[PDB]
């Protein structure tokens, strides 16, 4: 039934990683293809009866913000670029046009008269402007999470579904820095058939085109099979532009781009200028052309050559149009006339390129070879490796994270009913869907763009904040009140969403304070949601009033509770000390809430004179030469002080964690008997270079190996409760804590890089485990795949995207850190893990952004840090290029990401309260998610239609007994189920019709889309 993904190594012509062992990286000069080399071919080679078949594909590569926001580009650029489009294919029928980003052509065509957008439906439909891929942008591989790659994919094809009649099967990813076979993996089960790349390190180029392996069937690094595989091209030169599409030599093929001979204010570096093509010339201009042409299609196994022709924001002016166009008309004529060239040329599109290959295949022309592995992490030249932009704005990067939940959550809470059209709940969510699908955009996430373009994405982003709080809060509103009393006014807030880690402390003080007294409010609702698929239990926090708060279920019954100071960290200008300041008016009360599988889970919160049975409260300790007093109010325990000490910690039956007397964890002991194992946190620094080429947002060009952060004599707050302990510490740039529920322990980080210019503050593990060269990071929160450091390599080669986890192990010991936010990480020697926090950096790098990255601001990181016994456990054999998480990593992983929400009752009283929604919801195995739950129809529509999008991940097998878990159906969780469909995961086509209207759970590392319909 479901393929093995752990015990059968899949046989491919290509692995990365076993290339990457294999290869010498040398950057040796080329010659005019200064990456590759003086490429050869047999005249012989085409002839009348063997023809050469070229297209070449105009293309226009519009970012959605970059240098200038989306509405600028869309003010100055776009808008004309779409709009000649849209002439000059109407009046020339054999010219052509490919584009991709969706966000721009929907502003472009919701702006058209009915005439135009009848035009623009006909040079689509005849096949003149194919859309490639078809996204709302085209995204960032590295940061991005695949369930956003998956949300702007379905945002783009949804619309263009709608509104042109057409869904992409060919995806054009020309700018992303470094590739990623999470693309593949969706794009396959999205109905695609082929697919096309451009940023991949130098020498693979060389590599792979030497062996004629830049076409391949690319599959997943697991699949044994080879169900997952998806064709894909990639370009073979050094950029997508012109001069590096033609053919080998740029010099040559500049000559080619007919915009650059003067009056469009842009030239050729090479110092020969395209000329006007005309009688006299053509024949010479041709035979330099056909050259080039022939020299590429060395590189490739079919007589089909793609050439694109473009670059940035091209195709805007009307000349620009018709001096290509007819430049590269007369050539065609001349060549296809020419019997000696045996060349046929034309204008065409993406599509038409690849059904022409695969014509050739079938012919029985070619055999393509199986690939596995990544493109990461890219260099374009010499030692000029991208991981800088792993880590990059990383405020932004953790905004991601935060509204990808909210966006899950929102679109969920809300598909349980249908809505009136006043309620506006469609509205909202299709903004927040398109801000965050926006920022998947390659200069989005990856922290790339001008600081008032990032400020443009964060105002978006906190817009699409909002319209998810309105949409859930009033679904709350509506799922826990009793039905003949619920009388929404759709536009007033019910609940206030309450989100202790965003902004977080130190950041923003957001949070609203639960206000109790016996002369105001003796009471608070509070409500829990929980978006996974399981019963889940979860630590809560809120601020509250005063420290004597108990805390209820709606049947009455007590809960145990734990309150806590709130602890502000200050930088005293005066005594030049970090430390903390406590609240004598808000508290912290932590209780742990139970919550039902995709459910809701309500409680109260009651004050009391006096200290409440059922509360406890914890000690503080403030460890720092020269205290001075901490008085708290109310609150019960005095604060306790002392010279800085080691100190060790337990919660519950959890592990005991040990500190240095700087505040840094130092061990842990997983059990009673069991050793202190060495696991130390180390915060240091890298720089930048005096000489030579400079760090900046893209590029991490460090001077040597990081050296330690001078750390003084910090100030430790340690805080021990029954529920909740930590210990944390006030380090240059950083609050570091450590945050103890009885589990694994909890990071927070309060990054803020200050002044610090020409610096990156990195956060390393330092341990005994035997690992070697080997480690483990994730792609795009999908899959891990195996790392080996190399040494032949220089140190940022050995960086690598952390979207969401990293690990490394030996026989018997492993030691994972999840995330939740994407940074940049390592393991640059045996037994450690290291990954970036901020960077601040003075100059550019000479990528077209033009500024450095200077506007760093406060960033609340979380991570959870995992240690665990792994010789019990099943593993892949030591020549599987995949990893997988354990149970417990994996758990840990789902707390940062989608951890539960909470919400505050706003007014004074709920009528008509409820305790629970959800209660009879299945628990699904732990494996498994509904990583979407959409409602796909308006209210007016008689057939109601909701969509899901299941994964289940890989969990390894260590010995621990199987639970009964409930077998999860979706089509059944809406009553009155009249279908069950499986879908492509953007929702738009299905794939079978389901017996008993039933959706199957799905395979491990599989994801499927399934569609109900009710009759209500
Ligand atoms: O590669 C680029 C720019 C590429 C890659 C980085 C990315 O931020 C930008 C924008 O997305 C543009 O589309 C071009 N991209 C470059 C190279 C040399 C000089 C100037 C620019
Ligand atoms: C859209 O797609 C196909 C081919 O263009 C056509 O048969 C159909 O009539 C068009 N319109 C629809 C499905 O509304
Ligand atoms: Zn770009």
């Amino acid at each position: 039934q479901c393929q093995d993904v752990v015990q059968d190594v899949p046989n491919v012509d290509v692995q990365m990683l076993e290339l990457y062992d294999r290869m010498s990286f040398k950057d040796i000069d080329g010659g005019v293809w200064k990456q590759g080399w003086n490429i050869k071919y047999d005249p012989l080679k085409y002839n009348a009866h063997h023809k050469l078949k070229v297209f070449v594909v105009p293309h226009s590569h519009n970012d959605p913000g970059w240098i200038q926001t989306f509405e600028e580009y869309y003010q100055h650029d776009t808008k004309h670029i779409l709009s000649n489009a849209l002439r000059h294919l109407h009046d020339n029928p054999e010219m052509k046009f490919i584009w991709a980003e969706i966000s721009y052509f929907a502003r472009f065509y919701h702006d058209l008269g009915e005439n135009k957008k009848l035009q623009m439906k006909s040079i689509v439909k005849n096949g003149q402007l194919e859309f490639v891929t078809g996204g709302w942008v085209m995204p960032d591989e590295a940061n991005s999470h695949w369930r956003n790659v998956l949300l702007q994919l379905t945002e783009g094809q949804t619309w263009l579904k709608q509104f042109m009649n057409v869904t992409p099967t060919a995806s054009w990813a020309i700018d992303p820095f470094g590739h990623s076979p999470t693309m593949p993996y969706i794009l396959q089960k999205s109905g695609f058939k082929n697919m096309l790349i451009q940023r991949t390190h130098y020498s693979v180029k060389k590599e792979l085109a030497q062996q004629r392996q830049l076409e391949f069937l690319w599959r997943q690094i697991w699949d044994n099979k080879g169900d997952t595989a998806l064709f894909t091209h990639m370009m073979p030169f050094y950029s997508y532009d012109i001069p590096h599409t033609c053919g080998p030599d740029p010099k040559v093929c500049c000559q080619f781009d007919f915009k650059r001979m003067g009056s469009f204010g842009l030239s050729c570096p090479w110092k020969v200028p395209p000329r006007t093509i005309s009688d006299q010339n053509v024949a010479a201009r041709s035979d330099l052309l056909v050259d080039q042409w022939k020299k590429k299609a060395e590189l490739y196994r079919t007589n089909v050559l793609l050439i694109p022709l473009g670059d940035d924001f091209r195709f805007k002016q009307n000349t620009e149009w018709d001096v290509q166009r007819v430049n590269y008309e007369r050539l065609f004529e001349h060549i296809n006339s020419q019997a000696h060239f045996n060349v046929q040329a034309q204008f065409g599109t993406l599509q038409e390129y690849f059904d022409a290959v695969h014509q050739a295949e079938r012919a029985g022309q070619a055999e393509f070879p199986t690939l596995s592995g990544d493109f990461f992490t890219y260099a374009d030249r010499s030692d000029n490796y991208w991981s800088g932009y792993y880590t990059s704005r990383p405020y932004h990067k953790r905004m991601d994270r935060v509204l990808m939940h909210y966006v899950r959550a929102a679109e969920m809470l809300s598909a349980w009913h249908s809505w009136d059209g006043m309620a506006r709940i469609e509205e909202r969510l299709e903004q927040a869907r398109r801000e965050l699908s926006l920022f998947q955009h390659h200069d989005g996430i990856t922290g790339t763009a001008k600081t008032h373009v990032v400020v443009d994405y964060e105002q978006r982003m906190q817009e699409a904040l909002k319209a998810c709080q309105m949409v859930m809060q009033q679904s709350v509103y509506r799922l826990l009140t009793k039905p003949s009393i619920y009388s929404p006014d759709f536009s007033f807030s019910y609940f206030t969403l309450d989100d202790s880690r965003w902004p977080g402390s130190g950041v923003e003080d957001s949070r609203t304070t639960i206000i109790l007294g016996e002369d105001i409010l003796p009471s608070k609702h509070v409500v829990m949601h929980n978006t996974l698929p399981h019963w889940r239990e979860q630590l809560v926090d809120f601020y509250v009033s005063s420290p004597f708060v108990s805390v209820t279920d709606l049947a009455n019954n007590p809960v145990e509770a734990q309150v806590s100071p709130v602890w502000s960290w200050h930088h005293d200008t005066l005594t030049k000390t970090i430390h903390p300041q406590g609240s004598t008016t808000k508290y912290r009360i932590i209780f742990k809430a139970r919550v039902p599988p995709m459910g809701l889970a309500t409680y109260v919160l009651t004050i009391s004179d006096s200290k409440p049975e059922h509360t406890s409260y914890a000690s503080n300790l403030l460890l720092r030469k020269n205290p001075t007093s901490l008085p708290l109010g109310q609150y019960p325990e005095d604060v306790k002080f002392g010279d800085p000490r080691e100190i060790s910690l337990r919660v519950g039956n959890g592990p005991t964690l040990a500190f240095s007397e700087q505040g840094l964890l130092k061990s842990i002991q997983l059990t009673q008997d069991s050793p202190h194992v060495p696991v130390h946190f180390k915060f240091l620094k890298y720089g930048v270079r005096s000489h030579g080429d400079r760090s900046g947002a893209y590029l991490f060009l460090p001077n040597g190996p990081a050296s330690p952060v001078e750390l003084g004599q910090p100030v430790v707050l340690v805080t021990k409760g029954k529920l909740e302990s930590s210990v944390s510490v006030g380090l240059p740039s950083v609050v570091h804590q450590t945050i103890m529920r009885g589990g694994a322990p909890e990071i927070r980080n309060l990054v803020d890089i200050g002044s610090l210019d020409n610096t990156e503050i990195v956060m390393r593990l330092e341990t005994h485990i035997d690992s070697g060269d080997i480690f483990y990071t994730d792609l795009n929160g999908l899959q891990f795949i195996k790392r080996r450091r190399l040494d032949k390599l220089p140190l940022q080669a050995n960086y690598y995207p952390i979207p969401s986890g990293m690990f490394i192990e030996d026989a018997n010991t492993r030691l994972t850190l999840l995330t939740g936010q994407p940074l940049g990480g390592s393991s640059l020697a045996s037994g450690e893990l290291e990954i970036m926090q901020d960077r601040r950096l003075a100059s550019d790098d000479e990528r077209g952004l033009g500024q450095g990255v200077l506007d760093n601001k406060p960033v609340l990181h979380i991570y959870r840090l995992v240690l665990e016994k792994v010789n019990n456990c099943v593993r892949p054999s030591k020549l599987h290029p995949a990893g997988y998480l354990t149970s417990a990593a994996h758990k840990a992983s789902q707390s940062l990401l989608d951890p539960l929400d909470k919400f505050i009752f706003a007014e004074n009283e709920w009528i008509g309260a409820q305790g629970q929604f959800g209660g009879d919801h299945p628990s699904a195995r732990e494996d498994l998610d509904v990583s979407v739950m959409r409602r796909l129809t308006k209210s007016s529509a008689k057939t109601q239609r909701v969509g899901y999008v299941l994964h289940r991940t890989n969990l390894m097998q260590c010995g621990t007994p199987e639970e009964h878990t409930q077998k999860l159906d979706v089509c059944h969780l809406l009553p009155n189920v009249a279908r069950c469909e499986r879908t492509t995961l953007t929702f738009l086509q299905n794939l079978e019709h389901l017996d008993g209207m039933v959706a199957p759970e799905v395979c491990p590392m599989e994801t499927a889309a399934y569609v109900s319909s009710h009759s209500s």
